[PDB]
């Protein structure tokens, strides 16, 4: 019936205790990354960065990034379920560092602007019944001199890891009387200059899902 | 429940009277197409697929690529519906039109001859995003989009023949084909490449009910 010696290729969801991810083994990382944040979850007890990053044994061999892959790459392993989001367990925190949570980040952004996206992102918890966070990454065209566009992205190590050349994260955000909100954020593969107001990289969720090939906004409107 | 608001993308299978394929809205294209060869329209853009990841016919206009259909419709002659769902732009990805109209439709008739000496023949196609090294030492994955949907154009497809010999005896055969004026004249043999530099590269394990393979 085709199905006779089973399917080639189906999607890859990980639970863990701190995110769930939907895994691309094509480009040896995650599709998105989900979170909910509250405040009991953001003070420690777990913040013992006592954790190093660690391939994902449940992604096959062929499509698993390693250590390797990003070491000399002149990229950061950069976890898209931040580290500090999940003080609240060790086991949490310990989850962020699998290698399937991390993309290669130029490191002037993992430092700066995306680290400064992800502090607000919890301060929000101080004003929000709930913090949901999806996070992930994408692969922009752009238009060459010869007219055409091209997707076009570094891929490092033996695994051929893909760089991406852009991020994106989307807050959905509940308050009282069952207010739902939706502000979305995407920042370049790139030094971003950390005195840029974060406001200048919202985006419209429909150019985040005609790019990433994802829907948001359908889920969220079912309720 | 992390996943109160539902979850932004799942695996997207969809069934048709002549294959089963795997979509990939990020490339607006099959990730693979999987088919059975038995011995015994126009291009339609998939409603099935959400407008924002879905190719249509005027992506393809004035694009310089064929539409290539991944599952062929030469292959399903035997029902008019099985040949209609061959022209979804959901089977469907640019070709080089050299390519689409020799050694790839050349690799498509081979596959249908199997149907002679084999007991069933199976075949799974799809694309290849392959990297190469540029001059800076690094290594890149470059693909064009093509339309105003941005529907990328693969750099190299494959097809993986899966012969049912006697026995239950299973042959696997694995071609790939830069998506480019390919010589007609090279031996359909020159393009077999080892199914594991395939599933490498594409992120695909073939036949996983096979737990140990053939030899
Ligand atoms: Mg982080
Ligand atoms: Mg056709």
């Amino acid at each position: 019936e085709l199905a006779k010696y089973g399917l080639p290729g189906v999607a890859q969801l990980r639970s863990r205790e701190s995110y769930v991810l939907s895994y691309d083994p094509r480009t040896r990382g995650a599709l998105w990354v989900l979170e909910q944040l509250r405040p009991e979850r953001l003070r420690g007890d777990g913040d013992r960065s006592a954790a190093d990053f660690r391939e994902d044994d449940s992604v096959h061999a062929y499509h698993r990034a390693t250590n390797a892959d990003y070491r000399g790459s002149g990229f950061d392993r950069g976890a898209l379920a931040a580290a500090a989001n999940h003080r609240w367990s060790q086991r949490a925190m310990d989850d962020t560092f699998y290698l399937s949570n991390v993309a290669p980040q130029v490191p002037h952004l993992n430092q700066n602007a995306w680290n400064n996206l992800e502090r607000y992102s919890r301060s929000l918890t101080r004003t929000y019944q709930n913090v949901y966070v999806c996070t992930g990454p994408l692969f922009l065209p752009r238009t060459e001199a010869d007219g055409k566009s091209y997707v076009k992205y570094q891929v490092i190590g033996k695994n051929h890891v893909a760089v991406p050349t852009h991020f994106f994260k989307v807050l959905i955000l509940e308050a009282a009387g069952g207010q739902i909100e939706l502000r979305s954020y995407v920042m370049p593969n790139a030094p971003v200059d950390e005195t840029i107001p974060l406001e200048r990289f919202l985006v419209p969720i429909e150019s985040i899902e005609r790019a990433s090939g994802l829907l948001f906004v359908p889920n969220i409107l079912a309720r």
